[PDB]
């Protein structure tokens, strides 16, 4: 009875996940308001979620509701690599956008000439391009695979996918897909806060005649809870402890899915961009 009630779930995430980045692309694609140096950035968030929902978790949906895979091992290597790719461009384009947001804080009569429409489309074509190769070349070129039996079998037959890395790369790839951009998130994100405290106070000093903390506290707060423990049992088993189970692990990579899917829609509203959802309905 469980077969019926967990598809459901399934279902619902996959329809929603689509219709939660078609909508935005159709929006800023036919309206000329909305289009700025952001909205580039924004396009390529959820264009990253778009191929992700479309792609991964229909399949692995698949894979986790049915007893055993259906077809052959030749397209799952890439099947992870897409991703782990769009995982690292999700997470790198979150960690530019917050940098590109310190930038128009501090400093405003550079941010006129320091950021181009022209020179903004090279750090999206560079983040993919440096997200794609650190995806697909430790993937395809079979560089990722273990020495221990166990599960040996599994790499060699062509019936069952499952998950097996070696001690080096889930440590340098944690380390280069999530700290960085969390710590690069945090300082930048602490020195806006300070930046918005003291305009406060000097707007105080004269005035009678912190509610934006709540803007930042969801923006970093449902990053963290969301990614923050994955990662962290994504190294722990590496090493010797065996207290993790496969089904936590399962449970908590499929958590992050959602989290992707919900974060586009929570991070972009606007009264201009309201009225461009408006519009098209
Ligand atoms: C099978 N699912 C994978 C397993 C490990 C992993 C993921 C995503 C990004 C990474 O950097 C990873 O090391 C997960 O999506």
């Amino acid at each position: 009875v469980w077969v019926v009630g967990m598809g459901i779930v399934m279902s619902l995430i996959v329809l929603a996940i689509v219709f939660g980045n078609v909508l935005v692309i159709t929006a800023i694609a036919k309206f000329e308001r909305l289009q700025t140096v952001t909205n580039y950035f924004i396009t390529s968030l959820a264009c990253a979620d778009l191929v992700m929902g479309l792609a991964v978790v229909p399949f692995g949906a698949a894979h986790i509701l049915t007893k055993t895979w259906t077809f052959g091992n030749f397209w799952c290597e890439f099947w992870t690599s897409i991703d782990v790719l769009c995982v690292t461009a999700s997470i790198e384009t979150l960690c530019v956008i917050a940098v590109d947001r310190y930038f128009a804080i501090t400093s405003p009569f550079k941010y006129q000439s320091l950021l181009t429409k022209n020179k903004a489309r090279v750090i999206i074509l560079m983040v993919w391009i440096v997200s794609g190769l650190t995806s697909f070349l430790p993937i395809q070129m079979h560089w990722y695979r273990a020495t221990h039996q166990e599960a040996i079998n599994c790499y060699a037959e062509e019936t069952c996918c499952d998950f097996f890395t070696n001690q080096a790369y889930a440590i340098a790839s944690s380390i280069v897909s999530f700290y960085v951009p969390l710590v690069i998130m945090v300082f930048v994100y602490s020195r806006v806060f300070q930046e918005a405290k003291r305009q406060l106070q000097k707007i105080d000093k004269s005035e009678g005649r912190h509610k934006a903390l709540k803007t930042l506290g969801i923006i970093m707060g449902t990053f963290t809870l969301c990614w923050l423990p994955f990662f962290i049992v994504n190294i722990v088993h590496v090493i010797q402890d065996n207290l993790i189970r496969k089904e936590v692990y399962i449970l908590l990579n499929w958590i992050g899915y959602v989290n992707s899917g919900f974060n586009p829609l929570i991070y972009c509203r606007s009264p201009d961009f309201r009225i461009a959802f408006q519009e098209l309905l």
